[PDB]
């Protein structure tokens, strides 16, 4: 007979995945934030190396100096690009997921809420098993997380909804008088609003137009008297069909999401000589046979040396007005690097100046 | 008496908000988009008088080139750490304006749909004169955008809720037998699922046990036999008590937004004397208003035009950094040019440095 409640296979896994939705803010946060980090780390090891270069004009190393400046510009640009291009879709699935989040809590907690006496909307397997909150705020046993926490950026994972597209709902059921979707109403426990029609529904006199979209189109409330019915799994997913655009149009965000470990956020490691960007860093300041002598070295690893010696250098109290002696590789701000590369450059201009002017 | 459908002048400003809040991600991808490209402008314009100082040794605008590129060496890091204050803020207003709309669209599609024969949810002004759609997909002459359009980099007006708060909705009515909120039920016309109660709502035998938050909590479906209860203006914004904290968290979000031509991410303006960043970089590079003004030969507002103007104009020929055609420097816009051209002038001046010394070796 119709006119029960909804049973907890339906929204259970509903209210899992809601509650995975809170976090996805955040952690496409932090994976913003760690794009940007390798971006100004690229950017500041370009700094360090040019003022190891302006600092020593005349080290042995200046050919493996111009290569490394070089190539961490093209680092600092490529990764700076790529985020450009990641930014609008993380924009969107921060978007999408929270509409999504938005429709589904707007729908449970109207039917979790509308219990008391006979109402009983949200139950377990039978209809007069209500559903509700434990002392650890569970619905039933079930994460239920109905609103958003304060943002962190702290990962939080996201399995109901993949590149692969749903998983873990029920799907398909419904949509006539087989209680599969709610139980069978034994008696005086009901929820009319689970039927858009007037026998066992919330209909007055008759039932609506057409059967109405709830779960952001999850589900279908009828306009006959006929139990919901669920929407097919691939209603959800990428390529659909229609009623559930909210579901697709997340699937498919989810799928465009950039790679937070991508080859053009990242240092390039393999043997010096098969290096890409160094071999056109190379090209255009100074290919192969440029490279590997300049670092004295065709390794894999052939570059360390000279980038430990920058990290190294000693950058003395006084330099650039700097309050107190410092590591190079341990100076991490823009307005102090840039400072020190126009503190050495402006001594190399006065060196260049007076050796000129002795010779003439 | 109770039982008939919502007054349009409840639900029409949810309507046109909810048509508002489509818009919101788009901005404030935007306002990023933006602000990331001051950001990089003075990045390069460091690189420019970088490379300017570099190619050109002997100028007599040395000290000026070092306090222009620690400039704008230290706008580029105080626009990038502004944008990485900014990004949490970013992030939670997209977050809270898409997750409010999900709730308003999920109720307003319930009700609009509500409709056929007696059922009538969102009538106009009387109870049997329920809302459609026209040609232009307005609903009753409402912009009424019930899902999300594709993400556009485009301004988009939110005018529903800015950082003094709420506007131009209904608060505070309802919530018994005055039908402020709903007509007068005069016959068979009714919408039983505005009241979570037996009379003339959705109950079966009785009341839920208490009022009922719906559109987030704007309005409360009550438990008893009563038409809703609108919100308090107060309680949908940053302070307010409790029931609409989807409301509240926006408004907070809205009031946090990150200014897109903030101090921090622009130009200092004014005398050069003045301007407090020239003034520290002056300081620090040189050893502080009287070592600006010597270095740039004026205190105008424009002074530093003329050695701008020669760093923008200065000719980089085909060749140069492997380049394959003339061009201006004020021109060349990535990283990787720019770059590869300090690299191939700091590299020319450890040359012309060793040159120099072995010509001279006594
Ligand atoms: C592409 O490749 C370049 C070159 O490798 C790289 O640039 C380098 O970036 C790092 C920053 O990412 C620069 O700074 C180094 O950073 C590490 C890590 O710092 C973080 O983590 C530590 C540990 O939790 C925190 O304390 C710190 O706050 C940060 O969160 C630091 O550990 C490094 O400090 C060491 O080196 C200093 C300079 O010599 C030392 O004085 C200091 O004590 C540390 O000593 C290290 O070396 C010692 C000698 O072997 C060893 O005994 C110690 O145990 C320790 O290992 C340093 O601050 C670094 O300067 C950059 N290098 C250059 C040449 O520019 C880019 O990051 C990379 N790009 C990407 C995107 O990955």
């Amino acid at each position: 007979v119709n006119g029960a409640g909804l049973l907890q296979t339906v929204w259970g896994p509903v209210c899992e995945l809601t509650s995975e939705l809170d976090g996805q803010a955040g952690a496409a946060l932090k994976k913003e934030q760690e794009m940007l980090a390798k971006i100004n780390d690229m950017q500041m090891a370009q700094l360090r190396a040019a003022i190891y270069l302006a600092k020593n004009p005349s080290t042995p190393h200046q050919n493996a100096l111009a290569v490394l400046t070089a190539y961490y510009a093209e680092r600092a640009g490529s990764g700076k690009a790529y985020f450009l291009h990641a930014l609008p879709k993380a924009v969107d699935s921060i978007r999408r997921a929270a509409y999504l989040k938005g429709h589904l809590d707007e729908y449970l907690n109207l039917l979790e809420k509308s219990s008391g006496g006979n109402n009983k909307c949200l139950v377990t397997t039978d209809d007069a098993t209500v559903a509700t909150r434990g002392g650890d705020q569970k619905l039933a046993g079930k994460n239920c997380k109905l609103s958003l926490s304060p943002l962190k950026p702290v990962d939080a994972a996201l399995t109901y909804i993949t590149k692969a597209g749903v998983g873990k709902l029920r799907y398909d059921d419904g949509g006539a008088g087989g209680n599969a979707v709610t139980p069978s109403k034994s008696g005086v426990h009901a929820c009319k609003l689970l039927i858009a029609h007037n026998t066992a529904g919330y209909g007055d006199g008759g039932g609506v137009t057409a059967d109405i979209d709830v779960f952001a189109g999850y589900m279908k409330v009828k306009a006959t008297d006929a139990e919901p019915k669920l929407a097919a799994k691939s209603d959800l997913e990428e390529g659909g069909g229609g009623g559930a655009e909210a579901w697709k149009a997340l699937h498919t965000a989810i799928k465009q999401e950039a790679d937070a470990e991508a080859a053009e956020l990242t240092n390039e490691t393999g043997k010096l000589g098969e290096r890409r960007h160094f071999l056109a860093a190379a090209t255009n300041v100074l290919g192969r046979a440029a490279v590997e002598a300049a670092f004295g070295s065709d390794s894999e690893g052939g570059d360390r040396k000279i980038i430990e010696l920058i990290e190294k250098e000693l950058i003395v109290k006084g330099t650039a007005n700097r309050d107190a002696d410092e590591s190079l590789g341990n100076i991490k701000t823009l307005k102090e690097l840039g400072e020190l590369l126009s503190y050495f450059q402006l001594k190399n201009s006065n060196t260049i100046n007076e050796l000129r002017n002795k010779l003439k």
